[PDB]
C-alpha cells in the first residue's frame, strides 16, 4: 500500500549562479505559503549559499559533484573543500542519503545556458518520475517537457537530490548565468507550483494507469575539438547550436574549428544531442551529451492493486 | 595634413569570460596574420590574462573601470587590486595614457548577455569613430550595427581603450559568459577584419565625407526593482527583455515583480533602452542603460582641405 510523501523539500542554488533556483529559493524563503498543500510542507533551501552570494556556480568543487558517500562519510579536515562541507551539511538536513532518515523528495531547480528548454533530469527510471513528467507534459500543452534519463555507470551517485530517498532536477534553458528572465522564474515556478500539485494528488490516493512515452537516455558525451595544449580549436558549429533534443545523424557537422574547417559526427547511429553549449561544461570536458531516443512503458501506481 | 594610424592594438578578455574577445586574442598571439595590413600591423593583446584563465569577468576589480589616470598615476603596494596591477602594465604597454608616446588606436573586443547585436561604444563623438561605424554599416547590409555614445559625464576616463590616443569598444550580443558561439566568434573576426581595412584605407589618403547618422547618447542608467535589503525584488519585464534600441514610450511596463505587479516606466519622454539585463551589471545597479537616439552630422576626413 502506497506511502505518502511527506518530508519534501526544493532546492534553489546549487549553483550560485543559476539564477531562477536562486530567487525562488530566497523568494520562499520569505514566502513559504505556495509551498503548502494539505498533506504536506515543501522545506525550501538555498542550496550552496557562499556560491548564491558571489554568483558564481561554485567556490571549490561543484557542489553537485559532492554527495558521494564517499564524500558524505569521510572524516573533516581543516581544508575540506566548501562544498564538501556543505554536502554534509545537507546530508545532516535531507539525508543521511542511504538511510531511513531521509528526505522523502527532493526537487532540485537548475537552468542552462543550453537551448534545453523545459527538461527533468533523473537518475534512476523510478516510474514515479516518469508519471511526474508525464503530469507536466499533460498540465502544458504544447510545451516541451522532456525527461534526460542519467543513470549512474558506477554505484556511486554525486547529486544533491542522490541525498533523499528520490528525487529529481527539473532544469530550465536558455539562460545566461548572473541573469535572471522574468519568464522562465515564472515558468520554474508555475511548474514548481504543479510538482507539489502532483504530490498531493499522490497521496491523496491518486491511481496512476501505466502509459508509454519516450525519453532520453544518456550515451556519454562528446568534447570540444582542442589544441594539444588542452585548449579550444572550436566550438559548437552553428547547425548545432541551439538544437538540443533535435535528431543528429552522423555526417553531420557538430564543430566548427578556428581555422574554417567543420569537423563532422562520426558515429553508428543517429542521437540526441542535449545541453549542447553550456558553459559550465567547458572544464569538464562537454561539448554536449549524447542521448538515445527510446519509448519506454511505465507502470501504473496504483492505490490498490487489482 | 592627415596622420596615419601605425600603431594599433586589438584587446581581447578585457573581462575574462566574455568568450569572443578572448579566443580571437589566443588565436591571433598564435596567427597574426590576419592582423597584417600594408601600412601598419595591429598588435593582438590578451588584456587580463589572470581573468581569462579563472573564466571570470575580474579578480579584484573590473580591469574596465580601472584605467583613470589616478589609478594609473598612484603609487604600487602590496595589495594593489590585480586589475590595477594589470592596468598600469597596459599603461605602460598602450600609453602612458595622456602622453605623446600612447598607441594610435585600441580596438577593445567585449560580449554581452543583452540582445544589442552588434554595437560600437565610443565614449567621445570624434568623427573617425563615426566615419568608422558608418563604414560597417555601409560594408553590412540589413545587419544593424550602433553607435552608443558614453561621454564621461566627469573628466576622469576609466576603459582599457581610454589609454591610447583614440579607441572604441566591439560589444555583441547576446552571449552568455563562458559560452562561445561559432555564429558571434566569426562575425567579430569579420568585423576586426573591416575595421583593419578601414585603417588602411584611412591610412592610403582615402577621402571620407561628411555624412549624417542616427546614434545612441547616454541619458544614464535604471536600476532593479530592489528590497530594502538591497536585493532584487523583480526583473526586467518580458516585454522589455531582449529589446535593446527599441523605444520605450513613458507608461510601457519595465520590471516585473516578485509579487507579480508589473512596474512602469516614468519619464519625460520616449528612449532607447541599451543593454537590457546584463549579468555583469546587477553588482553596478544598472537593469539597463537609457539613452537618446538623435541624428548627428560627421564633418569630413579629407586627405586635402578643398
Ligand atoms: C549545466 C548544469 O548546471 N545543469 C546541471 C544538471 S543536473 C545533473 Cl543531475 C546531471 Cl548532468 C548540472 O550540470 O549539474
Ligand atoms: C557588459 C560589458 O562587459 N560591456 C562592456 C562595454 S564597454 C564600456 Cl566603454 C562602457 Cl559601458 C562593459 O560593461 O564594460
Ligand atoms: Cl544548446
Ligand atoms: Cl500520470
Ligand atoms: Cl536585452
Ligand atoms: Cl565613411
Ligand atoms: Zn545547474
Ligand atoms: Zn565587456
Amino acid at each position: 500500500s502506497r506511502e505518502p510523501l511527506l518530508r519534501v523539500a526544493v532546492t534553489g542554488g546549487t549553483h550560485g549562479n543559476e539564477m531562477c533556483g536562486v530567487y525562488l529559493a530566497r523568494y520562499w524563503l520569505q514566502n513559504p505559503g505556495e509551498l503548502q498543500r494539505p498533506s504536506f510542507s515543501a522545506m525550501p533551501v538555498l542550496a550552496n549559499p557562499a556560491a548564491t552570494a558571489a554568483c558564481c556556480r561554485y567556490l571549490d568543487r561543484d557542489l553537485n559533484r559532492s554527495c558521494t558517500l564517499t564524500f558524505l562519510g569521510s572524516t573533516a579536515t581543516p581544508d575540506d573543500p566548501y562544498e564538501v562541507k556543505r554536502a554534509r551539511e545537507l546530508n545532516q538536513l535531507l539525508g543521511p542519503k542511504g538511510t531511513g532518515q531521509a528526505f522523502d523528495f527532493t526537487l532540485d531547480l537548475h537552468n542552462t545556458t543550453a537551448n534545453t528548454g523545459v527538461c527533468l533530469i533523473s537518475e534512476s527510471n523510478i516510474s514515479f518520475n516518469l508519471h511526474l513528467c508525464h503530469y507536466l507534459q499533460r498540465q502544458n500543452p504544447g510545451m516541451p517537457c522532456r525527461l534526460f534519463l542519467y543513470e549512474p555507470a558506477g554505484t556511486e551517485t554525486f547529486s544533491v537530490e542522490s541525498i533523499s530517498k528520490n528525487g529529481i532536477c527539473l532544469a530550465m534553458g536558455p539562460q545566461p548565468q548572473g541573469v535572471l528572465r522574468a519568464d522562465l522564474f515564472s515558468r520554474m515556478r508555475a511548474l514548481v507550483a504543479s510538482i507539489l500539485d502532483f504530490i498531493e494528488l499522490f497521496n491523496q490516493g491518486m491511481d496512476l494507469p501505466a502509459f508509454e512515452m519516450d525519453i532520453y537516455r544518456n550515451l556519454g558525451s562528446v568534447d570540444f575539438p582542442r589544441t594539444a595544449d588542452g585548449d579550444l580549436a572550436g566550438t559548437v558549429h552553428p547547425q548545432l547550436q541551439d538544437h538540443d533534443f533535435e535528431p543528429l545523424r552522423p555526417g553531420e557537422p557538430i564543430f566548427k574549428l578556428f581555422s574554417g574547417e567543420d569537423v563532422l559526427y562520426e558515429g553508428d547511429s543517429i542521437v540526441y544531442p542535449v545541453f549542447i553549449n553550456e558553459a559550465a561544461y567547458y572544464e569538464k570536458h562537454v561539448a554536449f551529451l549524447k542521448s538515445e531516443k527510446i519509448r519506454v512503458t511505465v507502470p501504473a501506481l496504483l492505490r490498490l492493486t487489482p
